[PDB]
């Protein structure tokens, strides 16, 4: 690979090998004053579109543009299929920019073909608070890939994301590009073990029989953790208070106002579930999994595979794999058919024991304009959409 466009960018070459005593952008002393006014130049019959996301018709185009388009595994069994109810909730977080969720239409048919997303947020990375732009949903139209269009929507929500005096950017992939701080593999919970061996994901042997799997993968519909309940506004600073004080121990992690709290983990029913233990008063335990089904490319009978991932997981009253135990109880509650997870923060530990398979493969944690040491997955402190 000659990453002939990701060599002109800000960003780590492949064998650049920085150690904790650096921790800074590769450019300062940005001025918004010299950010390019004009907007990045799209081949003939193709227009910048800025989508409101809250308009019901401009989310279902991004909808459907994500469902047709988005992200598939490496065998094409399953493609992301994020709602139109998520996508509302991913990008119109606090202080979110809708100039910053950028189309590109076929002026013909005036069809959606392209999209890229930012989403503004506080990251702290090796103990440095930066205000930062959360990149996402990059998308561009199976009939219209490898004509270089992903740089032009790559560098268009850059200078966009600039002249809000902001130079940095987070976001995650599947894909090697230059160059991870940190690289996590997924790993699955089976929950409809049934339903995931007639789709192909999950195998049989003359050991582990049908029957066999049903047995091993059958939970106990009792929670280690009688009091979790669905969270509630009057939880916000609770959640805070507890989410906030056990992240500050990560190498990266978002730095969460009590209104990025309430936007994050209040319950949306089909998006995001969030569960709080309350003694005394306190918050001392919560759960949160997010809905991220996908298309079963090509299955007659199972349009999707209803997936439950994990989000943000904290307990002072448990054990971390009786709280992860409580988790795939309340996403099978939920009909949840699989519980997703990286080996982020305290997750790798609770997989043997509580019979996680390894995935295919992993998800890679980028910095854009920030030089500092790579480190283990376990010290990463944020799960991106
Ligand atoms: C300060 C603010 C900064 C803000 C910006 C921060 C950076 C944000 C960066 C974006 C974060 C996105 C986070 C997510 O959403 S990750 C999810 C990405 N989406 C998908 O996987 C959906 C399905 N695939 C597609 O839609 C296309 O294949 C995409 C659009 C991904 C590439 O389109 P296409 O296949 O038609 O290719 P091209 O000819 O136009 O372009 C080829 C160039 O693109 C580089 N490429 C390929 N895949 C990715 C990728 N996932 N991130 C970054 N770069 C990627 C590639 O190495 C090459 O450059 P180089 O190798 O020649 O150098
Ligand atoms: O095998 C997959 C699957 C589906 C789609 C794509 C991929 N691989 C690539 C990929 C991965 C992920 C991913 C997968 C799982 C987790 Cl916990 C976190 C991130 C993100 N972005 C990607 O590009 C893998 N599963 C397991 C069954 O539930 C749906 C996801
Ligand atoms: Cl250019
Ligand atoms: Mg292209």
């Amino acid at each position: 690979p000659d990453y002939k466009f990701w060599y002109t960018q800000p960003v780590p070459k492949i064998n650049d090998e920085f150690n904790e005593s650096v921790n800074e952008p590769f450019i300062s002393d940005n001025k918004v004053e010299d950010v390019r006014k004009d907007e990045y130049k799209l081949p003939p019959g193709y227009s910048w579109y800025v989508c409101d996301v809250k308009d019901e018709k401009d989310r279902s185009e991004i909808y459907t543009l994500l469902t047709d388009n988005y992200v598939e595994d490496d065998d094409n069994i399953f493609r992301f299929n994020y709602s139109a109810e998520f996508l509302l909730w991913a990008l119109t977080s606090p202080n979110y920019l809708k100039t910053w969720h950028i189309g590109v239409k076929y002026d013909a048919s005036n069809k959606l073909i392209g999209f890229i997303s930012a989403i503004p947020t506080d990251i702290c990375i090796h103990k440095r608070t930066i205000k930062m732009a959360e990149v996402n949903f990059l998308c561009v139209h199976k009939t219209l890939r490898s004509k270089r269009l992903a740089p032009v929507l790559i560098k268009e929500i850059t200078r966009r994301i600039n002249l809000e005096n902001i130079w940095q950017a987070i976001y995650t992939a599947g894909v090697y590009l230059p160059k991870p701080v940190s690289d996590a593999r997924y790993y699955h919970r089976s929950i409809n073990v049934k339903k995931l061996i007639e789709i192909g994901f999950s195998s049989l042997n003359s050991r582990l029989t049908m029957s066999r799997a049903i047995k091993l993968y059958r939970v106990e519909d009792t929670l280690n953790i009688k009091n979790m309940r669905l969270m509630k506004k009057k939880d916000v600073e609770g959640v805070h208070k507890l989410l906030g004080s056990y992240l500050e121990q990560f190498n990266l992690y978002a730095v969460f106002t009590k209104e990025e709290i309430a936007h994050w983990f209040l319950p949306i029913e089909n998006v995001i579930y969030t569960y709080v233990n309350e003694e005394n008063g306190k918050i001392k335990d919560m759960i949160s999994f997010y809905s991220l089904p996908s298309q079963i490319l090509g299955n007659d009978k199972y349009s999707t595979l209803n997936a439950a991932y994990s989000f943000y997981n904290v307990t002072t009253t448990a054990t971390f794999k009786q709280l992860m135990q409580d988790a795939i109880l309340l996403a099978k509650r939920n009909n949840f058919d699989v519980f997703n997870a990286l080996e982020v923060m305290q997750n790798k530990s609770v997989f043997e024991d509580l019979k996680f398979g390894e995935g295919d493969g992993s998800l890679k944690y980028y910095l854009y304009n920030w030089k500092c040491a790579s480190f283990a997955p376990a010290h990463v402190g944020i799960v991106l959409l």
